[PDB]
């Protein structure tokens, strides 16, 4: 018979089920993924500003699988490959490595986190 539950693998999109909301990480093997720390308005928070209250970022970053989804859901989901052609996974994996320490902006990025992991299949090149 076939497994009862899924595992990943390396190259895998790993769709994650918070809450009320939805994220997404690269996993890379060994138990581990790459994902997108996700920022906030703290350099705008209610009744302060910029001399008043401080800044924040969002930030590329490696971690273990269970200790990124939490008490979270999750699944594998790879999607793009509908989308773009069948890249190599150590150039993906590669990609992943190199954005992680890499920082985006606050808040006003929105949905950002599957964007992130769409890049790094997406401009493999």
């Amino acid at each position: 018979m076939a497994s009862p539950h899924q595992e990943p693998k390396p190259g895998d999109l790993i769709e994650i089920f918070r809450l009320g909301y939805e994220h997404w990480a690269l996993y890379i093997g060994d138990g581990y993924v790459i994902h997108l720390a996700p920022p906030s308005e703290y350099p705008g928070a209610g009744s302060s500003s910029v001399f008043s209250v401080l800044s924040n970022s969002a930030e590329v970053k490696r971690e273990r699988l269970e200790d990124v989804v939490g008490g979270c859901c999750y699944r594998v989901n790879n999607s793009l490959d509908h989308e773009y052609q069948p890249r190599p996974v150590e150039v993906i994996i590669s990609s992943a490595k190199e954005m992680v320490g890499q920082k985006m902006k606050y808040s006003i990025v929105s949905r950002n986190c599957e964007h992130f992991v769409t890049q790094l299949r997406y401009g493999k090149s």
